[PDB]
């Protein structure tokens, strides 16, 4: 698990992408994202997150906002 | 039925947020927005709407600002 800040996030399409300090960006789906209400993340906002890798490369999973 | 306050639009991106008494804030996007102007909401304004449960989540639907 690490923590990261969203540096983009187009809530139309439903994805975006996480900065995490000493890494890459890491992409996110809606799908990802724990807890109540309606899946999206505002640029800033801060999480925790786990990396997961499938066909497509790496992605986030198990995104919790802060 | 629900009755709420817009707690945060952004008025560029066209979504934002209702708080509600007793329940989590919820999701409007600006095609719930209901009547002849402009979709667009400001903090604080007294809103009705219902709420629709869906894939990404619940959101508001039928946001009448009264
Ligand atoms: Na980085």
């Amino acid at each position: 698990m690490q923590r990261g800040k969203v540096k983009w996030f187009n809530n139309e399409k439903g994805y975006g992408f996480i900065e995490v300090e000493g890494g890459s960006d890491v992409f996110v789906h809606f799908t990802a994202i724990q807890g109540e209400g309606f899946k999206t993340l505002e640029e800033g906002q801060e999480v925790s997150f786990e990396i997961v890798q499938g066909n497509r490369g790496p992605q986030a999973a198990n995104v919790v906002k802060e």
